[PDB]
């Protein structure tokens, strides 16, 4: 049959096996192709137009390339074809959970418009490929090809969300675990998915990136580490991978919390809860779902993409009036304006709980200028971003295993001081972006002398442009000189 | 004010002047975020996801680069400020006339919707400039900048589409005609739009670029050519002139008249015919406009954008059940099937009110084999193609001037045996492709042999695989051996 | 053992295999560190500081990659790992016979040097890889590895130079006759050496590749045609073979022929001459041989590379003032003056054996102009360039073999009517550059004089320039308008 | 005149003006193109073959982009054309005092050869610059451009090595103090020396750069800073000024400080120490000059290249038997064998003159295992690297001035904890590398005891691979776990 040849812009010309093209051409899969990767990166950095749909084939060739190397390199191992394929379709379908805009669906406007439920892209992959399954008639595909549809749908799904409840997975058997480190590794977030989005991300963003993926692949083995089979680094790559989490950190500040790109995804979430009570998007059995409860019915979300945006933008209803007015602010570039940014001292830590007092507490400090507006906590956006290592305070480093040129089967750790002191201390961070919903100058410049009052107050840094925003607060606080 | 910067992965960091700011931060401008650069070939490519605004940033940026070197070559030539700016605007600008899948609308949709109307994306980018101008009050801005809206309007739309009705234009006089070969070369073709696309487009699709735009620009100088001021090459580079136009020809072959992407685009454009007497785009004063129609008004063609591609494939009317069915077959990959390709030989060349009787005599043929199925003439798609150099029949490199080392204010010409005897004899020609809408095996086979035999008997050439598909009628043609 | 790895700025991690490491570990292999691919291009492209070294690796890579796939696809050819081995080998060791500065040492110096030898880079690789395996125990390492070197050793060399005298080769049989397709293709010239070349050139001179031979690999395969098993492309990849050669030799007009690097390449020739009497290079038995005769002796040959430029360049012998004093002139970029360049029409093709003769043509021209400097035959150099695409007057393109897609395994061949109209009608062609000894402007003139009379003497064509450097000349030719 | 036009991998199409083509055009200056960028390096990296002339090149074109760019931005600077000349000449000509292979020359060879004498390839590049202008009558074509020699001479010489004995500079006054923070930045480091060798080091070796240069330019200012003028950039910019110095040491780990690069160095340098006494350069006046003593006089020095490595390989006399033997053994890859990497704990940090010592303790140190061969202090090698940020233990933020967006003409400060948490908390380490003369298993196995043995009883960190090379030493060790 066909082993279709695919052009791919990072990664060059890719086969794909026959059971990969018939996943593909679904409305399931095909849907990926509607909603960009980086939501509203796009509208700061016009490079990144590029959608999921690209990024999972990418996803699906690297976890191919990973197992086929190990393979090739150690046929003790006993990698079937068939585990090549399942890790294959695990790459592939890894992201087709996602809702419009990526991120801004499960980050921002889903825990808001459904505080109540628990929502994750990986759980949505893994419903959608169930959905993607069964609607397509693809279990026989599966059995025509050599796959056992049973046990290598759970071990995709596995692989996707993790244990579906002592060994705890039901896919495959221990000696196979290094099989679950390829396509979401949740021992230590080296994974086939980082490696596609660093590239792509970098290609279309402008932004070049000094990860080499196909090194790792060459230096890497599995090797017994605790009575488990674990995908080990040679140990001199360690400074490469401590550099892949830094490239990790960098993509997080220069794009992916860009403080405009996430005013930009804001907006468009006010929109859609503002638009939730009207749209209607016809699911299974021809009842009727919302934006929030598209997540409830497959069918439905299938339907849902960035196309919402548009939906909503070229509406008339009356009805949609306020979410419409909010879209063509941002096509008129009428932003929430930046005020500035923070973060804690020390030990101290900002709860999840506290996030909702915070836009009240920069309205009720009490700044020593004189002012002709005084503004309210409904014009204050407090915006608190953590950011990690992928492992919360922990150096993931501290979860890899290494092996040595003069004897490769035996694993060892290496630990932080064995390797450099130019390296983080920490691994995790608060960073506290504030921004003004008033637009003129005179509610900017009030904007800016409340914020540096709170930072003073709660004894947060000394925001970096402090003196020039705000020349009348900042010499009140001793520890900023 | 201060200049915004824009990182772009093709141009790296930007600065656009405020004005050019404010005319970016339209609705008119905005939607061309919406609408693919490539159309139906990101179905093919899939790193193809670029949309016309980016391409519009370049252009103008691009412009800017040409003019202001010009200028500092040249300080004779007396470029002024004002004249950067309105070459920056109509290269930011040229693009606006699009429609939904680019090429796709005005090169099969709207001749097919409206075949008494001549459109042309040039004309719409006129309108849409006009529009965009007038809804957001942008001359005033335009005299704040130095700008006279009367006569740079006149000069940045006549950029654009060339005269409004010997010297022809309005804008600026003859002592600036080399302003007009900027943007949109009507005398050549080598203009910023293609050195924008040929770049970007290569980036995305995964295909390398071998023309160097800069060196151009390096080596670009202004001289009079029969009493009018053009600018002119280095005589030396001209066989890198001839490789640009290699360039546009194989980007043409290998992916803008890719034979699926076509196919695609061909099914596209079949759905929105039949969507076209139900979707309604409502324009100015509260009218309501078809797909075919939203070109008569600028409010309602600012809201026709791909989107109307998932409007279609989202929607529950019974009415648009045939346009939906098309879209999902596109989903399912079910597309019309390849039968193959053939060229017309020597004087015979086809005309376009031909098109229509093409299908009909493929049909007509009379394959002297046994068939099961046969086919009627609305089973085959007939796609008639024309490659050219840009300039139908002509070599555009008989339309450029070059000047000598040794005399750099004299212009001169350049004969093709002048160059090299390795050169195309021709600069047009024309393919043939031929689909079947009947998918199976039989109808499939049965559509090769008439199309074989339709060859041999209109003497048109051998197609490659010929001997493979269609082994019984081969044989017949004295002429293929 | 385990591969060594080796990382590469064009084909990234490479692995070595033990025995190749121990083919490369040599002063024979080593030797080609210091030697530019590009010659006196790196006096032109300051870029091209690349040798020969790096594209030997490469080679030997792309050669490994293309078996691989090969034998990967299609079991049934039985590629066994000698086989990929011996490919490897010969890749890596096909360039191991050039001279100092690369196409200089065997296009320019020694056919000067010594006119009644015939010598080719090919004879001397294979003379330098016997030395080299004799040299370093070679032998018992390749049957270490399983290799049978009275086999191997043979079929290293025909890949190398070709048939060493009905099959004609001894290494392997006509079952695995497309093995000698790989490394040097004597057949149509579609092989792995033009591959890294194309990018390792364009890496380095600064000029983008748009050959992709990662595709080719993609869809080449094995078939049977006329009894022989060849290396076929897939039908539609034909435009992508037919732009190869047109990237060639645009990589031969922008940088290979540059008529400033001929020049340089042309004065460092007539150093080393000056040079030949003085230079002393030890070989085998601590005899001595010259710059010219180092090619009769291995060991001393292995000591002949660029070096011999800066021995001259450093010495204080007055024996080689003269040498010196030319190489010293290249540093102060005091260099012979292009005059122009022009071509033959028609049947007219200039002979080897009359390329002597062609300065003291030039100098006989009577220029009807009043001239204060006149100049000889000795002020004129001539360097007539034989600008192909690699088979004479042949198109490659009528030697190649292709598959379709309904029929893999069924050969057939594609003529130039069945690709486009747009081709090249002639595959050869001659350019002729004239130079002058004599830098000053009086002489320039004159010499430009000279040259435009001759052209129309000789009915060549028309300078591009030639209406500007000679305006009393130009207007007696007829057919030159 | 008009400007050269030069083709650069890195930069594209760089301008040179007519009076940097005379400095280019010289002995002194084309002598650098028989210098490599990265010395050893090369015989690791095969991609490395770049040379000192190209780079130079590259430093001098961005020299003048960064003051144009200024200039154009802040007319008020007063930058005149004479400022521009001279800062792209400071940055031609800032690597002409490099000696062969480079950092091997000033880095390994001289302290080693001529203790007594302090050496900077900075100290060299006036001298050779002096030599360069005073041998090709440049100062003539300096005033023919508009320059003033006794001023410009010494501010170009003051650009290169800082003050030539309150505002300590004579070239230019403090008015213009900006200007002496772009070629060699003694302030805090960032000159665009670096951005060349980024850029051009990663396109050679294969490693991608993360620094945008650009990006900087763009957000670069000229503010008042304590009375003085001083190159500021953006406040939110100070996340890429971090990271261009991580990309500093990133490019020192992968590659300048390559375990197996350096041991190259060594042993080139070891070779040259003992061909020191029998080289001879011929330098002014017919004096005779050794590889050490070349330094002295620029004559003989502007012949001191790579030249050396080929004359000593291909010698004959027998007083360079041993120096001869070495390069042979690298050409063999017969090198010292890596015997592992560790570091310094807490205060300790081991001084320059203890370097000498460290042979000998590893020596002494006693490993409590029976031991067949016993190796002495000569049959080691101690290498200290000492890895900073470029200001020893200084962050070099604190050294760099910063505006903000609504205040562009007032620098202000920013401090580490107003940036990141994750950033490092040290500036400055040591590493400390040792390797085996003797390449033996046995004497391999017993320099990994005493190795292991000397770490743990100077309680330097752990090994990496100490568990393995040295099982029953590690356990001893506490602190080691
Ligand atoms: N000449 C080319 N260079 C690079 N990419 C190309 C070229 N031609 C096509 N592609 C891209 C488009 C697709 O992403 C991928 C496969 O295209 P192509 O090989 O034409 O497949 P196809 O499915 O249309 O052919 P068939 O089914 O006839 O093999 O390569
Ligand atoms: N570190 C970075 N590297 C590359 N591109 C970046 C980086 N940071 C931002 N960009 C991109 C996004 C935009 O395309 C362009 C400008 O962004 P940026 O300088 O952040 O503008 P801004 O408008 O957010 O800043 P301000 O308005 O504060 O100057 O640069
Ligand atoms: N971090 C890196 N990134 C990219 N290339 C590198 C890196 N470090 C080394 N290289 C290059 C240098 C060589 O071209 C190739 C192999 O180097 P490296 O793996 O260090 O080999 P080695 O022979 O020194 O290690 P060992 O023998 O200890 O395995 O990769
Ligand atoms: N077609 C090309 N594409 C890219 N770079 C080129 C090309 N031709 C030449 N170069 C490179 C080589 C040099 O680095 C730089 C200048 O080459 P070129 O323009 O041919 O200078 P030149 O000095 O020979 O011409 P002249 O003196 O006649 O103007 O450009
Ligand atoms: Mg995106
Ligand atoms: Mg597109
Ligand atoms: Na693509
Ligand atoms: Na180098």
């Amino acid at each position: 049959d066909t082993m279709k040849v695919i052009n791919d812009p990072i990664h060059g010309h890719i086969e794909l096996h026959p059971l990969l093209v018939r996943i593909i051409d679904t409305p399931q899969f095909q849907r990926l192709r509607y909603i960009k990767q980086l939501g509203g990166g796009y509208y700061v950095f016009p490079g990144a137009s590029h959608n999921r749909f690209e990024h999972s084939l990418g996803v699906g060739y690297l976890a191919g390339c990973l197992v086929h190397a190990l393979g090739e390199k150690q046929p003790e191992l006993q990698i079937s074809e068939r585990d090549v394929l399942c890790v294959q379709i695990a790459g592939l379908c890894r992201n087709l959970g996602h809702g419009p805009f990526s991120h801004m669906f499960d980050g921002r406007f889903i825990p808001l418009a459904r505080p109540e439920v628990k929502w994750t892209h990986e759980q949505g992959s893994v419903m959608m490929f169930e959905h993607l399954i069964n609607s397509n008639g693809i279990k026989p595909v599966m059995e025509q090809y050599g796959l056992i549809p049973e046990e290598d749908i759970c071990f995709i799904k596995e692989q996707i969300v993790g244990p579906l409840e002592l060994w705890p997975y039901k896919g495959r058997p221990e000696n196979k675990s290094f099989l679950y480190e390829i396509v979401s590794n949740k021992r230590n977030g080296i994974d086939v998915d980082k490696w596609d989005y660093f590239a792509r991300d970098c290609h279309h963003l402008g932004i070049q990136n000094n990860f080499d993926y196909k090194r790792f692949i060459k230096f890497a083995r599995v090797c017994e580490v605790d009575n488990e089979l674990r995908i080990c680094a040679r140990d001199k790559e360690v400074g490469n991978l401590y550099d892949m989490f830094h490239t990790r950190n960098s993509l997080h500040r220069r794009a992916y919390q860009h403080k405009v790109g996430n005013i930009i995804d804001t907006m468009i979430t006010d929109a859609f809860l503002k638009a939730d009570d009207y749209i209607e998007i016809t699911g299974a059995g021809g009842k009727k779902y919302r934006i929030s409860t598209a997540i409830d019915d497959m069918e439905a979300y299938t339907k849902l993409t960035d196309n919402i945006f548009l939906e909503i933008l070229y509406s008339t209803d009356p009805k949609l009036k306020d979410a419409r007015e909010i879209l063509k602010q941002i096509e008129y570039r009428n932003l929430f304006k930046y005020v500035g940014e923070t973060q804690p001292t020390g030990q101290i830590k900002i709860k999840r709980e506290d996030y909702e007092s915070l836009p009240k507490e920069v309205a009720s400090a009490k700044p020593k200028v004189l002012l002709d507006v005084k503004l309210k906590a409904e014009d204050f956006i407090v915006d608190v971003i953590n950011m990690d290592y992928g492992m919360q305070e922990k150096n993931p480093i501290d979860h890899v295993s290494f092996y040595c040129k003069t004897a490769p089967n035996r694993a060892i750790r290496i630990t932080k001081n064995q390797v450099s002191q130019l390296l983080p201390e920490k691994f995790a961070e608060q960073l506290i972006r504030v921004y003004c919903k008033k637009v003129d100058r005179k509610s900017l410049y009030a904007a800016r002398q409340y914020f540096v009052q709170w930072c003073a107050d709660r004894n947060f840094t000394k925001p970096q442009d402090g003196d020039v925003i705000a020349p009348l607060i900042t010499p009140q606080k001793k520890e900023w000189n």
